[PDB]
């Protein structure tokens, strides 16, 4: 069967030297961050969930890489913490690595930053943007293959700083910034998967977000299996 | 007789030194690359020139560079590899290589990249990437005095970011690129020269694709006598 | 046309420093051996060839080398010197060396040894056993792919003694000694093109001697031109 | 055919290394000098020629060596300046070094300094100095066998004073000077062969100038076909 092994292999080309360090990153992260690690179960962020903060496309994008989309206007402040937002993309990370064709592939990120307030920058504190650049780099067994984010506003900015330092080169060549005309630029990277609310033709964000929040409700056993 | 030897001293200004260190390179980059140069007859990639793929214009710039013109909409990628593009290029080289006038003032070429597709871009793997650098710096007998980049997509600069790194810092000064509003910087490198579909005046990339395709399939012989 | 560079390529894979060596020793060699390529004209060793020393198989073996025959028994070292019977092999390998084929299959020598005496030996000095090792390993434009002894007589050791020091174990792997029951293994290496003597089934040696000391005579003009 | 490359071979007695070299030297030197080197069609000096300034005996030296012959008093550097009197020993020595016989033999050259002003030594700057050294040492693929300078005047030494400093110790052993009573000792050096004016028996250098003037004029498309 596909061992728990075998998803670090082929993040690092079935290099053993390389995969072996991603294998003790993921465990040392994991052990340094219990407070968004530690219990996976999807109790604790399904109000992120149902809020539409979240959600997976169906199709891949033309390189075979699972599309993801988050919404930070979805994300209340008041309520959920940055731990609970970053366990969401933990959620989601551990099921599609599940994927043979994701591990091959890798995966790519899309933030919707419209309605990004001084109350969501106040959650990213130094060690936190840190630990974004951890798992963006060398501590998950999941190929960044690109981060694409739109109608970032100017103070956002500030935030990525405190990010880029701990970046490696290559994820830093992968991260792109479009701002507020970003339909354009965006549908060239992905050809007819995308929603109807950033250009595309079929779908809504509202059916995408209910159909991965299913997802990761019925998949709350496995998610409760990998908790330590 | 303008011996074989001549060419590589008048592309390195008569340095000996460095034109002998460019006649190694030379046979190198042949044989580490047979897939390309090991059959220079145009009958595996006729289909590409009648395609209308590639063609060379009459006249010279205004420093008396040969220039060349490519289109990437008219390259079928599942059709034609990039080892039988890069094929195309090769056997233009060496036909263009015998004008001493083209010895002396190098060759400036065009690339139209106007429907470049994710088909395209999965043809160009790590090491085509570094046999293209190779060509541009110091592996073939021509002076590459410029490279202009018309109507790149976005997705194109991905691409570019595989070869850039094994460039010359004195090829990337070199290197042009213009986007969709690209008519009148062009018209200023290339000044009555051009063809219609760029600006230019009297004739049409149509009658020149013929034109350079007559000319290859009429040097069929030469192109044989160089293979091994 | 096949300059006279491009031997020396082929020679060493198209390697161009390597080739270079073996170009600056092919001149190095030859002008420390005048008294044996200062005049490469047939008229100082037509006497050996009619005497049936010397012939050259029409066809190649089944790596596509030239096969060559010395036959030492109908050499008289009374009449004709070391260096003479040295210029027969200069000779033959200067008109065979512009078979571009030749050049990149190499040569296969075969020497019966029948008939090797005391007074045979004596020619052979230390000097002349330092440039026969010469010409074999990097002084000449010709891959020995194989050196084939047959019927050598016991004394003959000595003299190979002589020779083996200065041999790279490249050629040293591909030198052969059979011995009087040389036949089976003989048609191992070289099946249908041998000639009666040594089990073939259709040509004689006296036959391929004399087509061979034609085409020598016939070379004549050739051979005065390379003499300096 | 006698390659490009052998004239510098024969030069340096088949020594690679020592041939390469003074190939360097020879693109190197043409390319610091084009106002003697770029054009060397008789155009220019076809004035100097008619002058009566040089020419080139018919008979060789009893070494083998051509014999060149240079009078001073015939150069007006009033009319002509010291790179245009350097062309035409340039426009020689590219004719002469197609000989076999002089490549393998050498030259030598006779100046007659009778005549020798102080308006002919202002030409002569050390930029001019070090490049006549050039020649004459290792810039050429001829060998200087012997430069015999006669009828030199007190005022001339001050002129071989700017030379010397940059001519090697075997040049310096090949240079003579005569004097005034020079027929005695030039004779020597020079039997049968020498013009009337200069002690010999037959021809006149009136005769021997416009014969060499004939054959430079004659050879004027070679010369145009090595100009760069
Ligand atoms: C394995 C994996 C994880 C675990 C992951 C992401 C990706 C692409 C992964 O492959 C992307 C998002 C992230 C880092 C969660 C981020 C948590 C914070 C709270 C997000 C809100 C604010 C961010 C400042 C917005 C920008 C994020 C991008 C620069 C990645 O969690
Ligand atoms: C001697 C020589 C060769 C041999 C040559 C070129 C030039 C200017 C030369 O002087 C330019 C084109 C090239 C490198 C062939 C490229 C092959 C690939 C398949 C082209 C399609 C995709 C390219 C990624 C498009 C961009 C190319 C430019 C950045 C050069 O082959
Ligand atoms: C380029 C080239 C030359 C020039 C050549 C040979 C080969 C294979 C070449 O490729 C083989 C023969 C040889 C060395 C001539 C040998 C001369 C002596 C006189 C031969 C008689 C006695 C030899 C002791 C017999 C054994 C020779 C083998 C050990 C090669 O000349
Ligand atoms: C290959 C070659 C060249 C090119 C050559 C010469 C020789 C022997 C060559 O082999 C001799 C003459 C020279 C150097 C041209 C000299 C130019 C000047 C203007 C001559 C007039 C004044 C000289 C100060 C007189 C003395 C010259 C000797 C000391 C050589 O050009
Ligand atoms: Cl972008
Ligand atoms: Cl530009
Ligand atoms: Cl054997
Ligand atoms: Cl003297």
């Amino acid at each position: 069967t596909d061992s728990f092994l075998l998803r670090f292999l082929r993040a690092r080309d079935f290099d053993l030297d390389l995969a072996w360090r991603l294998l003790k990153n993921y465990y040392k992260w994991r052990a340094e961050c219990p407070e968004i690690s530690a219990d996976l179960h999807p109790r604790s962020i399904i109000g992120l969930l149902k809020a539409g903060y979240h959600g997976v496309l169906r199709s891949r994008d033309p390189t075979g890489s699972k599309v993801l989309i988050y919404r930070i206007a979805h994300w209340d402040p008041k309520v959920f913490t940055a731990y609970d937002v970053f366990r969401v993309s933990l959620i989601t990370s551990e099921l599609i690595v599940q994927e043979v064709e994701t591990q091959r592939n890798g995966i790519k990120a899309i933030f919707d930053l419209e309605g990004w307030q001084f109350s969501h920058a106040f959650q990213i504190t130094p060690s936190v943007a840190k630990k974004i650049a951890a798992v963006l780099t060398d501590s998950f067994p999941l190929k960044v293959r690109g981060i694409h984010l739109i109608n970032e506003p100017v103070i956002f900015h500030a935030v990525f700083s405190m990010i880029k330092p701990f970046l490696t080169e290559k994820i830093k060549e992968r991260i792109h910034m479009h701002g507020n005309n970003y339909k354009q630029s965006l549908l060239q990277h992905f050809p007819d998967i995308l929603p109807l609310e950033y250009g595309g033709e079929e779908f809504s964000m509202e059916d995408i977000c209910q159909e991965w929040t299913n997802f990761i409700m019925k998949s709350e056993d496995y998610l409760s299996s990998i908790s330590e």
